[PDB]
C-alpha cells in the first residue's frame, strides 16, 4: 500500500491514505490511557462511535525509560488491537512539550536542568517548560522519535499509523520566550537569513525586524526549528504525514503571550511557523471555545491555501458535534473529540460534565452521515467543490430566557423573526443557491426557532452543474436559483436517496410529494441525496 | 375471484371484495416510501394497525422514466410482499396530478411545457399546475396508466389490488382555472350539451350559464373529463373500481378557488363531477381538519346517495382515530389513515407530532373493534341499518383549561352541565333509541365529563326489530324505548359478549348485573355485544 501523504493543489488539501482522500472520522482518549490495560476502556467507545481512526499518546517516557533502553510494547499491542477492530491510528509523541511542560519525558530527562534546559523568565526565575535553544533536548528527543519511527517501518508496512503528531501543545505559560543567557545570546544575534528572506523583511536582530513583536516570534520561531528538525528525522526514517496541534489564543480578545501558550501556531505566528518549518505539514487547530462565532473564526483562520484544517482536538460536550460540518465544508481532513474513553475522566468544563453512551451519541449521530459517503466526501472535497454548515444560534442561556419572559409582545415577536432571520443560512452553489433554516417541522412553513439544544448542520457537494449530493441533520435545505430566469421557472428535477457501493451509487428512493414539497427535512437519522435542479421553460 | 365492485342500490353502497362486503380499514404510507426498499419501515406499521388494506403510491415518474421504456419492478415486489403478508392493496396513481402538480411526472413530461402545458394566469404569469386542456398530457397519462392496467390484468389474477386510486388531489392553487389562449377559446365557446342537459340548464357560454361560479366550474368540468378519460382507458383493460381524493375546502367557511386547490371535487362543484365523469366510482374526502364540527360536517357532504362514502385520507394525530365510528355510522366503505410508516417523516402540524407504537396504537385499537366482524358489519351497512357517532368535544384548549380555572363556582358547575349535555348523543333505532355518553365511570350515573384527550365513540348494527349489534370504546351506550309504552314496562332481555365464527355467532359470555345496570360500558378493550331489548306488560 502506498504511505499516506498529505496533498496540497490549487488551494486545496487531502490526506492520501492507501492511495485516495480520506477523512479522519477521529477519537482521541484522554492523556492517561496509553497503556495496554486501558485499552479495553477504549475500544467500546470508539465503536459506538463509528470513528474510524483513533488518537493516542506514544509518551517518550514510556519508550525510552532509561536512557538507551527502548520499550514498545505498548506500540505493539496498540497497532495489532486497532488492526483487529479495523480502524488506523495517529500516534501523539508526546516529549518535549506537552501542553508546554516535560512531564511526558523520562525522569532522566525532566528531572536533569542542567542537561535539557528550562526556559528562564526575564525576572531570573524558572518556568517548567523546556527551552527550545537547548541542543542536548533536541537531539534526545530526536533519537527516541527515529526509534519510534524505525519500529513503525518495520513492524507497520500496511500504515496502521497514517499520521504522527509531533509535541502536544507547544510553547510556553508564564514567559513569553527564553531569557536565559543561552537564549538572550540568540536573540541578541542576527534573525537568520532563510527566515528574513522567506518573510521579505530587511535584515537586522530580533529586536529590530521585529519590534514588539520580537519576544514571541523568537520563541515561536525557535520552537518551529525544533519540531522541524524532530519532523525531519523521523521521515527520513518513514515518511508519514506529520503536524502539530495548538493551544489557541481567542482570536477575538486574546490576551498576551504567555497567558495564552506563547510559541505556539497561534493565528498571529502561523506565518513565522510556515516559514521556519516547512518539513511540518499542518498546524491543527484544537478547539474547545463552545460559542459558533468563535469557533468559526478559528476554522477560518486555520483554514489556508498553505494549511490543511483538521480539528485535532475538540471538546466532547454536546455542541461541539455539529462543527463537524462546517469542518468538511472548508474542506477539512479530519475531525477529532477529545476524552472518547471510559477510563473514569472527563475534561469538564471543557467537556461533557459526564461521560456515557449519550455523550458518545451525539457524535455518533453526525459520523453516521459522513461513513456511509466517506471516500467519495473526500475527492469531492479535494477535487471539488463542497460546503457544510452549522446551526448558527448557541443553545439559549438562563439570562436569554429570563429576557425572553419579561419582554412586551412586540419585542417577543421582534425577536423570534430575528433568531428566524439569524437561523437561516444561504450559500451560492452556483447556478443554484440553498437555503438553510434550522428547528422547524417538516410541513409546512412556519419560520425556524432553532434546535434545543443547537446542533444542526447540512452538508452539500457538487456533483455538476446543475447536481449535488446533499446530507444534513436537524435541518431543511432549500434549493433555488442562483441568479434571476430570465422568463424561465425551475424545479427540482429529481431526489435520490441511496447509498454508494464500489464508488458506485445506488438509487433506494426517490424523495417527492410531501418530501419535498417544503425543503429537504433532515432529522436525526441520516439520508445521502442526489439533487438535481432544472430551469425549465414556459414560453 | 370475481373483480372488486361498487355497488350502489337505496341510496346505500358497498364495495364487494371476492364477491362481499368489505371494508377498508386502511393505512396509506408516506408520499416516498413507493420503493422496494422503503417496504420493511411500512409493514410493521401495517401489522401493529391490524390495517387489512395498504394504500400506497405507484409514480409515473418510475413506471415511465423514459418515453415507452416501462419499469413495473416496484409493483412486483409490492404485490408479492402484500400477498405475503395477506393485506389487500389500493394503488394511487401520482402522474398528471400530485397536490395539483406534475412532480412525479417523468422528466420528460414535466419538464416539456411545450408539449405538456402548465395553467397560465389571468395576469400572464405560468403556474406548476398541468392545463386539464392539454391534449398531449391527456393522450401519455392515459397511455401510461393503461400500461400499469395490463401489468395488474396480466399478474394480479386474485386481485390483490382491490381499487385504484386516479391522479392525486388534482386542481391548481394560486389560480381559479387555465387563462390560456387554448383554454380561453374553450371557456368562450358552448358549455357542452351533455353537461347542459345533465344539470337541467339553459344553453349558453360558460360566462352566461354559470356566471360568478364559471372560471371555477370551468376547471372543475375539464378536470374531471380529464380524469374521466384516464379511468375509462383503465377501466377497459381491468375493471377494478376507480376514484378520485379531494383536496377539501373548509365547508363552513372555504375562502376563495385559488386558496384552496379549485377544480377538485370540493363541496361546490361535486354536481359538476358526477355529471361531468359518470365512469369514476365515488369521489373521497382527504380529512385533515382536526375539530368535531367540520369533520362531520365533511362527512354529511360526502355521503350521498350517488356518492359512497370512503375517507381515503385522515390525519394520524390522536384526535383522527374516533371518527372511523362516524364514517363507518354513515355506511362508508373504508378508512385510511396517512402516513403510517417508518420512514422518517412527520406531516405534523397535519397528522402527529412524533411517529412511534402509540401514534399506531391510536388506530390499532378501534380497529380491534371492527376486524373481528369486518364481513359482517360490511353486509349489515350495505343491506341493513348502522349507526356510527364519535365523541363530540374536542379535548379542552389550554385557553379553556384558563377560562375554566377562573369561573366562579356557579360558572363551573353550568359548564358542566353544558358539557354534559353536549356529551351525550340520542340515536333513533326503530323501537328502541340508544343514548351514548362519554367519559364516565363504569358504575352508577355521574354525568360524563368527557375522555382525555377526547376518543370515544360506537357502532350499532340493527339485527331484528328488538336486536342490535353494539361494540363501543371509552362511552356509554343505553337503551331505552324510543316510542311511550302503553302502560308496559321495558328491560334489556339479553347481552351476549361473542364473536362470528364462520359466519356464525358464537356467545362467550352474558354481560348482566352491574355490566348492564348503568348501560353498556366499553373502556379501551374490544367486547361485541348482541343486545336483545324488550317491552313487556304489567297489567
Ligand atoms: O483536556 C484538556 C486537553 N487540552 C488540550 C491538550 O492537547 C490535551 O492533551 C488535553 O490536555
Ligand atoms: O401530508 C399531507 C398530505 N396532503 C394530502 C395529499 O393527498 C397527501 O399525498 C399528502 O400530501
Ligand atoms: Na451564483
Amino acid at each position: 500500500a502506498p504511505l499516506p501523504e498529505l496533498l496540497s493543489n490549487n488551494g486545496k488539501h487531502a490526506l492520501m491514505v492507501d492511495g485516495a482522500p480520506y477523512i479522519i472520522l477521529g477519537s482521541q482518549t484522554n492523556n492517561s490511557s496509553n497503556y495496554p490495560d486501558a485499552l479495553k476502556d477504549v475500544w467500546p467507545s470508539m465503536e459506538k462511535m463509528g470513528a474510524n481512526t483513533l488518537s493516542i499518546p506514544v509518551a517518550w517516557e514510556q519508550i525510552e525509560p532509561v536512557e538507551g533502553q527502548f520499550d514498545f510494547s505498548f506500540v505493539d499491542v496498540l497497532l495489532k488491537e486497532a488492526r483487529q477492530r479495523k480502524v488506523r491510528l495517529v500516534l501523539l509523541w508526546f516529549a518535549t512539550w506537552k501542553n508546554n511542560a516535560p512531564h511526558y519525558a523520562p525522569a532522566w530527562v525532566k528531572l536533569d536542568n542542567a542537561r535539557f534546559p528550562r526556559v528562564v523568565k526575564e525576572d531570573g526565575d524558572t518556568l517548567n517548560s523546556l527551552s527550545p535553544l537547548g541542543q542536548n533536548t533536541l537531539a534526545a528527543d530526536k533519537k527516541a522519535f527515529v526509534e519510534l519511527m524505525k519500529y513503525l517501518a518495520k513492524r507497520d508496512k500496511d500504515h496502521t499509523v497514517i499520521m504522527v503528531q509531533v509535541q502536544n501543545e507547544v510553547g510556553t505559560y508564564g514567559a513569553v520566550r527564553d531569557y536565559s543567557p543561552m537564549a538572550q545570546a540568540v536573540f541578541n544575534a542576527a534573525v537568520p537569513d532563510d527566515l528574513i528572506q522567506k518573510l521579505q523583511l530587511k535584515p537586522g536582530t530580533w529586536s529590530q525586524v521585529f519590534g514588539r513583536d520580537a519576544d514571541e516570534f523568537f520563541h515561536a520561531y525557535q520552537i518551529a526549528r525544533y519540531c522541524d528538525e524532530v519532523t525531519v528525522a523521523g521521515k527520513a526514517i518513514k515518511n508519514l504525514p506529520m503536524y502539530v496541534n495548538v493551544a489557541l489564543r481567542n482570536p477575538f480578545n486574546p490576551g498576551l503571550p504567555g497567558q495564552y501558550s506563547s510559541g505556539g501556531g497561534t493565528d498571529n505566528v502561523l506565518h513565522i511557523w510556515k516559514a521556519a518549518a516547512p518539513n511540518i505539514d499542518l498546524i491543527a487547530p484544537d478547539i474547545y471555545f463552545r460559542d459558533y462565532k468563535t469557533v468559526s473564526k478559528v476554522l477560518e483562520l486555520y483554514t489556508r491555501p498553505d494549511n490543511a484544517l483538521f480539528v485535532a482536538e475538540i471538546g466532547n460536550d454536546q455542541p461541539f458535534a455539529r462543527y463537524l460540518f462546517p469542518t468538511l465544508g472548508k474542506g477539512g481532513i479530519g475531525f477529532s473529540p477529545f476524552g472518547m474513553d471510559d477510563t473514569d475522566y472527563t475534561n469538564y468544563p471543557l467537556g461533557a460534565k459526564v461521560y456515557n453512551d449519550e455523550t458518545i451519541e451525539q457524535f455518533a449521530q453526525v459520523y453516521r452521515l459522513v461513513n456511509p459517503m466517506m471516500r467519495e466526501w473526500a475527492r469531492l472535497s479535494y477535487q471539488g467543490q463542497v460546503w457544510g454548515v452549522a446551526e448558527p444560534l448557541d443553545s439559549t442561556t438562563e439570562t436569554q430566557k429570563i429576557w425572553n419572559a419579561e419582554a412586551t409582545p412586540e419585542e417577543k415577536e421582534q425577536h423570534k423573526k430575528d433568531r428566524a432571520s439569524a437561523l437561516t443560512q444561504q450559500l451560492d452553489l452556483g447556478l443554484w443557491d440553498a437555503e438553510v433554516t434550522y428547528g422547524r417541522p417538516m410541513f409546512w412553513v412556519t419560520p425556524p426557532e432553532g434546535n434545543t439544544p443547537a446542533a444542526g448542520g447540512a452538508l452539500i457537494a457538487q456533483l455538476d452543474d446543475n447536481e449535488y449530493l446533499v446530507t444534513a441533520y436537524k435541518a431543511r435545505v432549500e434549493f433555488k436559483p442562483s441568479q434571476e430566469l430570465a422568463g424561465k421557472k425551475f424545479m427540482i428535477e429529481r431526489v435520490e436517496e441511496g447509498r454508494f457501493e464500489k464508488g458506485k451509487w445506488v438509487m433506494e428512493r426517490v424523495w417527492n410529494g410531501d418530501q419535498t414539497d417544503w425543503g429537504l427535512n433532515f432529522t436525526d437519522r441520516p439520508h445521502l441525496l442526489r439533487v438535481k435542479m432544472a430551469s425549465y421553460s414556459v414560453q
